């Protein structure tokens, strides 16, 4: 009668667990059990471009109804100890694209079981998962990624279980509080659907983030040095061929600086082995400075033979190099932006 | 009845544990159980800006009152084996902002259970937690950080549990004994409050450390070599332009060495979106040495056509550049201090 | 009586598990039990030549028949909770060449047990296995690797268990969706056989992939700088010996640059006991630039004595060096392709 | 009565464990139980100054007495399976300053339980632990570190348990067999004491090692190249100002080599706020070579008008610079070595 | 009562485990129980000089006799489930020199229990271990290490347990199939003896391998570039002395390149007190490329005094330096053989 009688509550719980078979899902052999899901994103730790995965920490909550656990005489929600979850049936929900996930267990396992008078069960966990995400890095470092978290029942088909987001589009909270330095979250989407494998149908939930990479750091750290080196190489064009030490020194310095910058950036860039926009841009700048040095060498060679042709070639190079470089850069930016 | 009669003590313990339902909190269905907490910090192992987290080892102790475990006739504090914690109810206290924490287990699980005659239980653990601490590296390496550890009940709301520091501001000890190689703990604070989530009000305790970095390592590591390289670049001014090869070689060598040093230091430093103060200083030094190189090239360009103007430019620069660098350093050390 | 009667299903399951011995294989002492295996490869996480291993995430399903588990009266397939797998006999199937393999356990253990009216048992796991694939890196980065996953029975010989691929060549799915940055899957094969060891004959199932390495990344990042530096070294032949000092620098620069590139590529692959194709190409480029510098030094040695021979040597080199390098590139790209 | 009656031995053991309570220490409520501890060190895997900790593998053995486990009629010592250790009370011994530790469990858990007729229990555990050792590197690489392993009971106070080294100073063996490539173990000390916390008094056993670093590697790695380069830098003084190219080359090469040595030193190093001995030495060498180059530049600036001034400066420097550098080296070695 | 009757075999197995005490070794209080051992080495994953340890995967089989498990009427070798190993007595065999080892547990724990009519028990495991191996790196990389694996009884003395190699020198197989990229296994040895500790005599088995390293990788990696840089230093001798800029640039570049190579090589191995062969050779190469610069400076010092003597000593240097360097290489490669 009185809710304060802990012996009465113990009797009720023992009656609920009396003859309770954890091997059988609720409504076994009947209608599928509907499971609602909530995700409270604590934070996103890292977004690894090298491994193409991201670490996500979240409060994952599942909401279902098992009439076997329905009780009476206690007008309260029984917030039981987490250990009782080992004595109850819980959905075999897993993440399709995770690689290494775990449940935090300090001080105790971060697990919560709440029972309601109508038999409703709420089961909460705190989970850190490293979810894989295939990244299209052709547009790097101006790409926009779409990283997904897929949630699926491992063993129960759609005839036995039906996932759905609990709360419409509000099923996932805390996205706006995510503090990602390198990336910025633009839009998150919730999808509920079914899939069909050789063993039958399966429910599926999907949480998708669209990450827009910040561009200021890359512009201020990778493109401007190469542009400055190209302009410095062009500086040697406007020095007379009477003395060769100045122009040779300028060309050598430009080549060495460009090579060292390329190597240094490659040592602080993702090691994914395929072509990127930044690599093409740097290689184009390298080709431009190499062509400038070639033209200076040819002019120096022919100066002792044909001064008039040397002057004409120098003037035409002064005409061609800047406009050609600007055309190349503008078409590159239009192609990528 | 005597303590020497270990059979009597065993019978008392067995009677305490008989009919003890671990799935219900003390005073279940009634007022919340007040839980006091003590933290005895052993050491802060590391504070990493790459992962933006700090590793902390501590003794975490929880004091609470459980009338079910009250015993009479034995006026002694019963220090039981840690395994008895598997037969007792314990709070589901967890850390809000950790990433990978564990309880040490050599030679046994570092766990302590102490019962008291009035029915009060003390439960102690030794926990090494890697708590995530978002850092504002804007003023690096002259930054001041504030790293917090949050303690919260996972399942039970404020109606079922309440937290408080046991000892006021003296609850957390061992802070002054912490030996951080690269930081100094200016202050620590203790906060007790209640937060609100969709499932209700939850108790919350906060332990905050304000850290200040030590500048000596970076002063003797990055700043002084850069200043020395800048002075070496200046040295070329005091060489006559008749032997231009020596000055050109010195300028090229200084530029290449400064670039290599800056690239290596950048490789050592982590990756953040904005620009660190150390990066700004290195950029300024490289700008100064590059401008010195370009100024010498400009002078040597018209060295013979207008020798008087070249000599005047060199004599002006020999005073202008040190004054400009001193002004830049004054602005730098005034803005960040 | 009713198919949806949970009590009836519980009684049937209890009778199935009552008197069931988990220490004895089905039809113990009789004909061997046949196990049919399906593999659904979700993704290949990474392939590493440093450790010579590949990470594989898959759904591994085993099919067998245990007449002790046959039940009647329920015309449905029982999808039991994964925790029932501990109460049944499961094959001792392991992977012969795995290093660190584990079964995912979030939120629950990624395990599925399905019983059928005729005693048929389907047992599915989600396994992330780091399989050791010995690699031949002689042709690297133009290599074509053959990586296999071996499946064997540990304790039971061919007299107690037999393996076959359920579904023939369609047993292993998901290969078409595998996305590898550095590799492209060419073909996958399934092999079933028996292997003889000192303890008897054991079943063996081999799943082999042939992987082909993409070459665009290495062409853009490694070969192009080498070719450009070699051409820059050639440039010196078009400069008269009157700038003998400056020419030195140019030649020096190339070698210096080459050395830097070599360092950039030094920490890329482990210590193979032979010569990789990329290392051979870099050695060839270094030899070419070194020989160009030696030729210039020889020219400078006799420049004062026999200038006509010096000019003749320069003219000969202008044709020999590009021709020899083109011949070397032709033979290299014919040998490795 | 027959020892070979394995059924009789099983019955005796079951009777010993019948009604046995693992939640109560031996002689609960009476005198504190005395635990004698032995340690057999197998190897110190590594000592890292980056994390300031050392990895240690040992054979931590404990010795106590529990009259509840006293058996009669069998004049033998019962070496039981390790699993029976889960059925007996064991001290809550832990290491005060360990970060990661574990008990090896291949092929079985490396755990040993031996029972004696009087009720005495011997409990062996093969343990690998990474113990944190705070290091003062202000004298690196001449430093002599002191790394301690602490052992303490967790829950029981001194009123419930007491710790003592079994065998006196010979409790810990195998220290001489440790061969650290970098350090050398000068001495090991054993301390038994009691500490006080807000929860009462606790026993404490300290095993301390004094590690003396070997300077042989560093001298032939860092000090010698810097000394050689600084001595080489004096050659620029002997060569007259007329051959300016060679002097410029010597100055540039000395500066570049010193800078590269400094960068390599900073490559293999942890982060500390103070100044280490080798760091100060490299800073001094760099200052000396930089001053030599600056002096040469000044001479080249003024030699165009006063060749006698340049000659006098060179002659004075050829004595001042070596004398100053030797004085700096001598004072450095006096300040650090002794 | 045929062997195919699973009920009879279950009864026999239950009878064997009826009253079996896992806390007592076979023949307790009597003669020691012999335990033969077999090792089937699958692979040696790595041999790292950084940590002075090597990884090893092997099938470890222990073969002994337990008369309490003797059964009759079933003329078959009972291959039981792996979990039955938790209900038997197994030796406490451990590895003396291992650092961290484990038994693979996918899909089940790799563990085989086989019983024979005469009570003989065969117990097999698949173990991956990290065995410590102190390496004498004085002659790196021309060294020849001897790495051992020690097998011992943790608790039982020679009075209770006597180890031996089952099958003599054939007790270890799979040695000839070991694939080490950097090492070649010259020989392996098996030793059986007894070792006296404070608690008495313990049986001991030793499995030793002698590994010889391969030199081609280091010949192509470091020695060849060092020799090339030494010849590059030699280049400056075959040049007219008046070309100060060329020789200065050559000397500076050679010194910088040699120092860069040495620095990029120093990080391979930890701070071993002794000096490796590589270190001695690199120091010698640096000495030669430094004496080249010193000789050039010495010539430039007496350039004004006796230019004829300058040319003569330049020719003598041309004669000497290659000969002295050849002598150095000859003695170096003769000592390390
Ligand atoms: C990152 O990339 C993933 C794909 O890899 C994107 O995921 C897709 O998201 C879109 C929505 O943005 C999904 O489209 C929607 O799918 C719903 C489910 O479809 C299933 O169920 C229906 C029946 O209910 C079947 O007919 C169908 O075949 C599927 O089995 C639909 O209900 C939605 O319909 C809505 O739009 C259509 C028009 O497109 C209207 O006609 C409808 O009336 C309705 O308004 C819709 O089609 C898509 O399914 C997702 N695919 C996958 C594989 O997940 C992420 O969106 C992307 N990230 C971001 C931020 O966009
Ligand atoms: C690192 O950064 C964190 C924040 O990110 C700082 O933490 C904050 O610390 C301050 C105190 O320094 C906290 O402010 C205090 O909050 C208490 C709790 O407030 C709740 O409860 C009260 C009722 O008890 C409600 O009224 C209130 O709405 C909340 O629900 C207050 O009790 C404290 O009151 C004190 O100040 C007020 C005036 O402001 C006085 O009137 C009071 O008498 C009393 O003195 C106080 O307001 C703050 O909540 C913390 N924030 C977080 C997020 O934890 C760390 O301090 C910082 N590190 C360092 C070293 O400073
Ligand atoms: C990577 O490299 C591995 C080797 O290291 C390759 O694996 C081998 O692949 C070949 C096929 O290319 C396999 O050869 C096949 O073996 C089958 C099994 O033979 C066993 O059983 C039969 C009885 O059934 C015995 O007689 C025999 O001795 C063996 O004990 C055969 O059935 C195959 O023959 C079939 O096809 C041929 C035509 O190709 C027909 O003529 C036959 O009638 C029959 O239908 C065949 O001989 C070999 O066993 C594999 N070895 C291992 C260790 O796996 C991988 O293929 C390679 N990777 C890739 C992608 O190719
Ligand atoms: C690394 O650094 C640590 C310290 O940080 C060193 O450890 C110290 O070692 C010394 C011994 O070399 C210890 O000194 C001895 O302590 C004993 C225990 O003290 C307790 O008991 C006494 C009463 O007996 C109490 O008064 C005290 O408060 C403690 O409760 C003492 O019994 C010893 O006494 C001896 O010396 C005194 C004079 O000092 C004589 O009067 C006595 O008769 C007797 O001869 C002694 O004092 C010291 O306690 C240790 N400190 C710590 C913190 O453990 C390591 O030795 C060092 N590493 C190396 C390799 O040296
Ligand atoms: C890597 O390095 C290890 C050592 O660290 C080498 O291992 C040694 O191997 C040799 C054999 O090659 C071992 O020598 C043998 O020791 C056995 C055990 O000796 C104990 O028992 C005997 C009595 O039986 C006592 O007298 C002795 O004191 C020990 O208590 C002996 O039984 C062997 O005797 C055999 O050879 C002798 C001749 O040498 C004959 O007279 C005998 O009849 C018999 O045939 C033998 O002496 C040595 O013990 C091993 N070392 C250790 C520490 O145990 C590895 O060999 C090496 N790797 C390689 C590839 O060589
Ligand atoms: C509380 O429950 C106990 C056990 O069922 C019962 O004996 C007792 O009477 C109950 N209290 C009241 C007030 O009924
Ligand atoms: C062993 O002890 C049991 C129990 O006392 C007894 O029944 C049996 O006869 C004894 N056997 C021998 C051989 O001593
Ligand atoms: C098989 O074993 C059962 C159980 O012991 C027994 O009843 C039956 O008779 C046996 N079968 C035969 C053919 O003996
Ligand atoms: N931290 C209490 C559990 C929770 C928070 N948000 C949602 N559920």
């Amino acid at each position: 009668n009185d809710p304060g009688n802990m012996s009465f509550v113990k009797e009720t719980v023992d009656k609920l667990l009396k003859g309770y078979d954890i091997r059988l899902r609720p409504d076994f052999g009947g209608p599928p059990v509907c499971v609602g899901m909530n995700i409270d994103i604590a934070s996103i730790d890292m977004v690894s471009e090298v491994n193409m995965d991201y670490t996500l920490t979240m409060y994952f909550q599942q909401y279902w109804r098992d009439k076997r656990l329905a009780y009476s005489g206690i007008p309260l929600n029984l917030t039981l100890d987490n250990r009782v979850a080992d004595q109850l049936w819980v959905p075999d929900t897993y993440f399709l694209n995770d690689k290494k996930s775990f449940v935090h267990g300090v001080t105790v396992k971060n697990r919560m079981i709440r029972l309601h008078p109508d038999g409703t069960v709420l089961y909460g966990l705190r989970i850190t998962t490293t979810a894989a995400c295939m990244m299209d890095l052709r547009r790097y470092p101006l790409d926009e990624q779409n990283c997904t978290l897929e949630i699926e029942s491992y063993g129960y088909t759609t005839d036995d279980i039906e996932f759905y987001w609990r709360g419409g589009d509000k099923a996932v909270t805390g996205v706006e509080r995510i503090e990602l330095p390198q990336f910025s979250i633009v839009e998150h989407r919730l999808v509920s659907r079914n899939v069909v494998f050789a063993t039958g149908a399966y429910p599926r939930l999907s949480l998708s983030f669209r990450l827009k990479r910040n561009i200021g750091y890359f512009i201020l750290q990778t493109y401007m040095p190469s542009i400055l080196i190209t302009i410095l190489s062009w500086v040697s064009f406007w020095i007379n061929y009477d003395a060769s030490a100045a122009r040779v020194a300028l060309g050598i310095t430009t080549v060495l600086t460009m090579t060292t910058i390329n190597t240094h950036l490659r040592e602080t860039l993702p090691k994914i082995p395929y072509v990127k926009a930044i690599d093409m841009y740097l290689m184009g700048c390298f080709v431009f400075v190499f062509l400038a040095l070639l033209e200076y060498a040819f002019v120096n060679y022919i100066f002792f033979s044909q001064p008039a042709r040397a002057a004409a070639i120098d003037r035409w190079s002064r005409i061609v190099f800047p406009f050609t470089f600007s055309l190349f850069n503008l078409v590159y930016w239009l192609y990528y932006v």
